Parts: structure tokens; sequence; C-alpha cells
């Protein structure tokens, strides 16, 4: 297992845009188009993000290479970021990919508002901080994923993916 793998998993691999679990149009492996209702917006974002005309459909060769690209942009925003680039360094590797999970989710923005989950974090109050990133709008709406990023802090393990 690993940060790809990982997210492989939680966010699939669909080949045409449908909508995400926020009714927003997406494609590949999560990779969000745009938040507008506009189809064809969202299709424009597609074609300017893959570089050809592809009326909604891409390949799985394609839709890898968003993936990676979502992967790095997803750790560079953590690296930017004054409040969660402590946190991030502060991890051991597996735990660095519950926080990369996270931002590849609800963006820098969103995770870095998670305050006191981050102090606990960084504190390694791993049970505690289990508890916090529970009492949270991700987790009730994406609980089964949640309970997965947050077994991944809780224990420092890939246990929540092992028969996945
Ligand atoms: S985050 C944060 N809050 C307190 C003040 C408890 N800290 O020491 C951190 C970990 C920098
Ligand atoms: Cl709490
Ligand atoms: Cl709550
Ligand atoms: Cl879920
Ligand atoms: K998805």
């Amino acid at each position: 297992m690993n940060i790809f793998e990982m997210l492989r998993i939680d966010e699939g691999l669909r080949l045409k845009i449908y909508k995400d679990t926020e009714g927003y149009y997406t494609i590949g492996i999560g990779h969000l188009l745009t938040k507008s209702p506009s189809l064809n917006a969202a299709k424009s974002e597609l074609d300017k993000a893959i570089g050809r005309n592809t009326n909604g459909v891409i390949t799985k060769d394609e839709a890898e290479k968003l993936f990676n690209q979502d992967v790095d942009a997803a750790v560079r925003g953590i690296l930017r970021n004054a409040k969660l680039k402590p946190v991030y360094d502060s991890l051991d590797a597996v735990r660095r990919a519950a926080l990369i999970n996270m931002v590849f989710q609800m963006g820098e923005t969103g995770v870095a508002g998670f305050t006191n989950s981050l102090c606990m974090l960084q504190q390694k109050r791993w049970d505690e901080a289990a508890v916090n990133l529970a009492k949270s709008r991700w987790y009730n709406q994406t609980p089964n994923r949640a309970k997965r990023v947050i077994t991944t802090f809780r224990t420092g393990t890939w246990d929540a993916y092992k028969n996945l």
C-alpha cells in the first residue's frame, strides 16, 4: 500500500464524466472538474486538462496522468501551507498518506481548518485525534472513507485498506 493505491481505492476509476459524492462533475480517479452545474463547463475543463477534444470520455492512461498530477498537487499544497506543513513534517510516512488523502478530497484550505485535529496529530495523541476528526461534516457525509483515513491516523498502519 501507498498513497496512490489508497486514493485509488477511495476514489475509484471511471472513464466518463460522473458526479462525485457532493454532486460535482468529476472524471478518472477523483479528478474534480468543476463545481458548476453545467456539464458543458465540465467538458471544457476536461478538454483543457487533457489537451484534446474529449467529449467527456478519457482513457485509463489519461486518468492515471491526471491522478499523478493531483496527488503531486495535494503534496505541494501541504508543503506550502503554514498550518499543514509542520503537521506533515511531524508524521511518519503512513500517516502522511492519510493527510494527503484528506487534502485530495477537501483541498488545502479545508484541511487546514481542522485546527484542533491537526494539533492533536502533531502531539501524537492518536486516539484523541481520531475522536476529534470524526466530529466533522467530512465524517458525517463520507463515513466509510473517513473511518479508513482516521484508522490510518490512529494506528499508523494500512489495516483499513488491507482487505480492499
Ligand atoms: S498545533 C499546536 N498547538 C499547541 C500550542 C498545543 N502546540 O504546541 C502545537 C502542536 C504547535
Ligand atoms: Cl474532541
Ligand atoms: Cl459534529
Ligand atoms: Cl464514505
Ligand atoms: K470518486
